[PDB]
């Protein structure tokens, strides 16, 4: 009669309501900048349900839904970052190996499309800006099982643009792991076969953000192995209808087909008639500029496999200069950079942080304590092994024990204060490889691993002074009113400094 | 700034998190080629006239000065580590409270502005937050539930839609 | 009655009489100053057996054993030393899982020893140099499995000095595998326990040299996993008599006690009557250098268990700057180098090559392909990540795919010709951690990346010129007599020249 999913988005979106965190509205959303406005005025909030979306009569919209970290980490039972942090690097050691169930058993397969696939007359696709032309599909990850990925699996986001019916673009960043299965079957006659999966399990979004950590996560790692430890139960997948691949059975919507890496064709129209690349706008990017459009490889759908439409399945699309792509991007790196230290010399490295400010993968925070004399100069080697291995990053900073590493004040405090201009500057590789979206070597200046940490044995002369905030009461002193009165004024590094007494 | 060439410098801003001598941001506006790198001349002249500042940054039109998310952010994309970074005085005079030439650093001037006529390349796309109403969405209930988890960047970017 | 090994030493010195490999005698060599002279003569050559060793009635001495390293790769199944560093590194990613075995069936557990445990008497020391005062064991490997090492095993080798009858030093390299077991478990109580074991199987052998390389191999590996997966048969185990660990079952000798972190004593007398550290020789170091002595902790041996003193136990004693101690050290570092550059980016790097002359950790090589324009500028991400993730490398250098890797007249033809002395030098790391025998920040200097690789599209104008060596025939124009008189003369890089035709 009806199939239900085991962790997938529809009992998280019932977790919400129970708690109250879940907004929902019956008003009709638009596609075209409506949806992502109302984004941007609530980043890093609450989870907005969509009912009603224009010309979209089966469709549900959710946003939002990694907004509050603290509600992501609610809804996975960690306790704060720092939890989240050392949880998932001890699930990235630790994969599940995720299950198959059959065909009537996916709740994914309840409707499925063979003929006449028109992707944009079910896949809801959103504008961001108003400087856009094109109407773009950005909600998929790209699920890989199987010989194409060395026995292991891959999920990740590509974004779409479908103009010629079932066929449309398939962006891939250079380096990801989707260029490494396509630089290897680039001269195979036989195309990719490949699946993109629409309304997936929040665990199979978290892990979806994860790339250029591959000394840690490489080809042929299990990315919905990391996905089944983080939830604590297995991820269910089934076979696809018409292509030999593998999707995720507890998603809404499920593209099958095959990517071809020859057949290249142009993102945008106004790019297609005046055919040069990376000067003409296709929506932003994960820096916080504008993405451009390119010659990206197609991928041909021929089947699209869904859920039953009167129980209006739900997609997930987000802008790409929010806080949904910051802690959805962030929050695996966080942990791979922290398992790269640990790997590196453990003990040393307390705490990582990559924030909303420093986009995707332009930067990191670590947060690094000397125990001893040999443990000295040991976050030098960290800064240069995060720079080299994690491709495009620009500034990692190394900060001390007694600094607030989510306070972005207090990491300006030890820009100030720690470092030393010629010294504690590292450019360890000009030249090498960066990003190409963010503007014997290329282009890329280097980096710069910046040392903002104390040396050891000169603590006392660096040590922060504490005030006396815990052997006063303010209770004694003001009333009630008082209190709240003066506490309403207090925003920045000042609710950070009266915690600690810094 | 505005002795040395005027309408350039915009806003000067020195927050509590660079102390009291530590460091500075200013905001410079760039009209035409002409004044593009005078901001390299600002730097070194705060840096000098100032004694013991350590950090003075530059940034864009474009920046919240008063964010200091947004200026972390214009360290990750608009600094070059090999060109826009100064160390002017190496050896100068500098403050002897915080830790033919003494034992000061030399400061760092930080060029994180844009350079002129490339400003489509490095412009911050403006989502629509003007465009759309919440109140026509939710009702007043839901809405400040939802704008009472807000603190940090997200307060400045949700203003700007930026 | 008698014990077998499955493929112990024993069963590789049986190898070695088939193919003529072996060379024994049976005059009584010294260990003081006769099997490290006589391995000098004869290094990087066939394995020597010493039937008899001087005041060692039951010893039975070998050495040479990894010297040639062609026979080395025959005694594994290897073609070449591009299928050796290939299947290494396979074999790195899939370990086999070690069996346990019961005390009555292991072979070392023969001849158990619980009283007067004289470890000068039953295990061979040696001296190297005559600079030296003291006798060194330094033939020892030391096997912790179990929660020591979180699950996993590991093998390496420490050296000793018994100057306390069964107290003797332990000598551990700072952020070694054993430093991390060691900083972990200082301020417990309860000692560690562990085993070491001497005579072991030559793929046991192997994988101990393996170290500074823990962004492939970290704490928590399994290190006798890939010494299972080398030979393709699981490395027996058994528990020991007294202590609560595991050693390995097809050793000849193994010592069994605890480690004390906290207790300290001096390496040699001579340094102990003067009581200063890092000046006094003990024996030389790795480096090609004298080490010194230091404030080693102290390994308390509470049993020696070993094989049957008629069947004569075989040790196998090394001198350091011998080409044993490079290929024992320098052959999974090789594999780890390449696991490395693979899990990065895969398909560029073709080979890894450590020769003898670059120490033990001191450098390597790596030889990169450029494929197209976005793959140039991967090889500084390589020779950043090279010397960041491997602590004290100071000089790595990337050639380009027309290169002899293992000819080093071809290496030094790169540095002339390929590279640029202001852009082609990384100094990434200027204060990190580095290595303290070799002679916020540290006084390491940085270590070297070279990019001796040429750009990708200048390859024409930096293409080597291919002499008419094929064309031509030499036994056309000259008899057998005049061929084998002038092939005669030719030595060093001109091997290399004339079988290339470059
Ligand atoms: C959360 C999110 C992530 C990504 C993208 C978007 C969102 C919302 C879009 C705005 C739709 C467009 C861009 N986009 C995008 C992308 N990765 C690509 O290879 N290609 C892309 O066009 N990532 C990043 C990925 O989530 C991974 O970081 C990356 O795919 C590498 O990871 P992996 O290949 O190793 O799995
Ligand atoms: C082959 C060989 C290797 C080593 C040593 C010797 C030989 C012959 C001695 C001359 C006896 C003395 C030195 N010595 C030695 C040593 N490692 C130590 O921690 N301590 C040591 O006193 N290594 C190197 C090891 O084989 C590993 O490289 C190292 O132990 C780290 O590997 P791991 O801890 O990760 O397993
Ligand atoms: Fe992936
Ligand atoms: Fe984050
Ligand atoms: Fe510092
Ligand atoms: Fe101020
Ligand atoms: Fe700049
Ligand atoms: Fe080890
Ligand atoms: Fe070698
Ligand atoms: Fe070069
Ligand atoms: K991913
Ligand atoms: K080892």
């Amino acid at each position: 009669a009806e199939r239900v999913g085991e962790k997938d988005l529809r009992a998280a979106l019932e977790w919400f309501r129970s708690k109250g965190y879940l907004v929902e509205t019956n008003k009709e959303v638009n596609p075209d900048l409506e949806i992502t406005g109302l984004q941007k005025i609530f980043d890093g909030s609450l989870p907005m349900l969509f009912n009603n979306v224009k010309d979209m009569p089966h469709a549900r919209a959710i946003t939002n839904l990694f907004g509050d970290i603290r509600v992501v980490e609610e809804l996975f039972g960690w306790e704060n970052s720092l939890d989240r942090v050392k949880k998932v690097a001890r699930a990235i050691d630790h994969p599940l190996k995720p299950v198959i169930i059959g065909q009537d058993e996916a709740p994914v397969q309840e409707e499925v499309l063979t003929t006449d696939l028109d992707v944009n007359k079910w896949l809801t696709a959103i504008r961001h800006t108003p400087l856009e032309t094109e109407m773009t599909i950005g909600s998929g990850i790209s699920c890989v099982v199987g010989p194409y990925f060395d026995g292991g699996s891959h999920i990740g986001y590509n974004r779409m643009n479908f103009r010629w019916g079932n066929v449309g673009t398939f962006q891939i960043s250079p380096g990801s792991h989707m260029w490494q299965v396509m630089t290897e079957h680039y001269k195979d006659d036989e195309p990719i076969p490949l699946t993109m999966c629409f309304g997936v399990p929040p665990s199979c979004t978290y892990v979806a953000g994860a790339g250029f950590d591959y000394a840690i996560l490489p080809k042929g790692c299990d990315e919905i192995g990391i996905a089944g430890a983080i939830q604590g139960s297995p991820v269910r997948l089934v076979k696809c209808r018409t292509i030999d691949a593998y999707t995720l059975a507890d998603a809404e919507y499920v593209l099958e087909g095959y990517l071809h890496p020859r057949d290249k064709r142009y993102e945008t129209a106004e790019s297609e008639a005046a055919d040069i690349q990376g000067r003409f706008h296709f929506h932003p990017e994960w820096a916080g500029y504008m993405g451009k459009a390119y010659k990206a490889p197609t991928f041909h759908v021929t089947a699209i496999t869904m859920r039953r439409r009167e129980s209006k399945p739900i997609i997930f699309p987000l802008g790409v200069h929010t806080a949904d792509d910051a802690n959805i991007d962030t929050s695996v790196r966080e942990s791979a950079i922290f398992a790269l230290c640990e790997r590196l010399q453990p003990g040393i490295v307390q705490n990582v942080h990559i924030p909303y400010c420093m986009t995707d993968w332009g930067g990191c925070i670590i947060q690094v304590k000397k125990r001893n004399q040999i443990e000295e100069g040991w976050q030098r080697n960290f800064l240069a092994a995060i720079l080299a291995c994690s491709q495009g990053m620009r500034l990692a900073i190394a900060v001390s024990e007694d600094v607030d590493i989510y306070s972005m004040d207090d990491i300006m405090w030890c820009l100030t204060t720690r470092v030393n201009p010629q010294t504690d500057i590292l450019n360890p590789l000009p030249g090498g490889r960066g990003q190409t979206f963010m503007p014997s070597n290329t282009q890329f200046e280097g980096g710069m691993g910046i040392d903002a940490t104390v040396p050891y044995g000169y603590e006392s002369d660096f040590h922060r002074p504490v005030y006396g905030v815990d052997l006063v009461k303010p209770e004694n002193f003001f009333d009630a009113k008082d209190i709240d009165k003066m506490k309403s004024r207090m925003a920045g590094w000042v609710l950070s400094l009266a915690r600690t007494g810094r």
